[PDB]
């Protein structure tokens, strides 16, 4: 159940479960080139899953986070959203930081494949808020689908399923 | 029609002169909609755009946007695939009224116009076109821009509001 | 001073009001050098940016820009270590005279005005800082941005030039 | 030289059989790259006075389609150009395996004796191109002599072959 503002949202499928194996995408980068799950094939992956990087409004704890995953041995940190690739440079968690990627679902099956593409409310056809973290292998060890859109991933369980 | 020299092809055609313009169904920047309804009995100029996200002054678009919307009972609107978070971006609307610019990030004005393209790595992008119609909504000019980079020839558009 | 909220350090020290402007040479768009001495007995504004090819409309800048140039015996030069290539983008000067975009690409402007940043992954850009000038040369009025991405106190920068 | 005049370079550029220099560069997200990046990796070190022209050259288009579908192979594009400005190369539209990179505030340029000395490009990088292979050797350079003048693709091309 998700909710903007309070009221209520929804989006189209359901979120990969634990256990379950990443499913395939083709991804769009800035520079209009693709990325695909072969791209992370035996490494682990965050899918940090955003309505908009395209918001201007970054944050400590969202800064910290890309960092310190990026820190982490052999994981990456790749942030999707319906942003076109026009505007995926201006996500600025990713400033300086090697080992975060910044991808486009803009005629991708991300968001469906995934089930996070929003079904009502102002934001429909947005991905919500939520995170994937899996394995070298590619099987989801972690699942969140934020409750509240605004409101920010619990990071911290986020990094300790990596750890 | 051609991008950066190599060939490109778009889904579809653009409206032929005489048929009626197609409903639609666009979001703003603040989230909110516009409609086809938004814009009846006044003339129309459909800008539309593979992105307005592209970060280069669009000077020949300004001096557009700034006689069109001086004429009477006529009305700009950008269309481009841009989520509604980056049109805040595109500078020729700034200070301009009588201007709309418009995303089709969720809807299908793409397809129903025929523009949307259908390879390249612009694929799923809008195509560079201008659609100009009268008061009662009949188109009444198109142009499909033969290379995608190139500018559109606003002066014959603004002709066709004349 | 800040940087998106994080803290940032320029090497050296802004010009005290008082001061000469200390001389310098930057390139124009076209390649051309520009110096002190082509400001000699003119009223000048330094609006030193990390960068002007970012995308964005700059309103308020615009509006300085105009409203600047209209006055008697004054310009407006903006700064950056954006190369001459790239200072066309810069929309808010555009078609607008009395108003220069230069680069400091090969200068030191940044070292002498004590502007260039030391850290940060902007380090080497040019901070955000206003320095405004009479017709003799000493500072008149001086604004540091504490945070980068605020546009400057535009009101009170013109204040200093009338 | 450029456009008919003498031009020169603050150094010299490196020679057939010697190893890359480090360095490190600017990516258009304002990360850093080095040539840690490309160890065993073939690199073609494509160097401009500006990617900002706004119009990619046919024989260039060409030459970043076949170097970058070689196998283990990387161009990567290095100019002075501010990472704002990156994103301005024509020539790598929808490509992978092509890097374009910033020496605005490192010592590409100075290192690798190509950064102009005089004429009104100066402080900008001259247009060469150095091809090393997997070790990082030199195997081919080129100072291209007019620096409004293409350079001589097929030959690095053959170097990577």
């Amino acid at each position: 159940n998700i909710t903007l503002k309070g009221n209520a949202i929804s989006t189209v499928g359901n979120l990969p479960n634990i256990g379950e194996q990443l499913k395939d995408f083709t991804l769009v980068n800035a520079d209009l080139s693709e990325k695909t799950l072969a791209d992370y094939k035996g490494k682990k992956v965050v899918l940090n899953i955003f309505p908009s990087i395209d918001t201007g409004v970054c944050a400590a704890s969202a800064r910290k986070f890309n960092q310190e995953a990026s820190n982490l041995d052999n994981t990456v940190v790749v942030n999707v959203s319906k942003d076109l690739p026009f505007a995926l440079g201006r996500f600025c968690a990713a400033e300086g930081l090697n080992n975060v990627d910044t991808l486009s679902d803009f005629r991708g099956h991300f968001g469906d494949d995934y089930g996070v593409t929003l079904a009502d409310s102002p934001l429909q056809g947005l991905l919500s808020r939520a995170v994937v973290v899996a394995d070298e292998n590619g099987n989801v060890v972690y699942t969140e689908q934020v409750p509240e859109i605004a409101q920010e991933p619990n990071y911290d369980a986020a990094l300790a399923a990596l750890k």
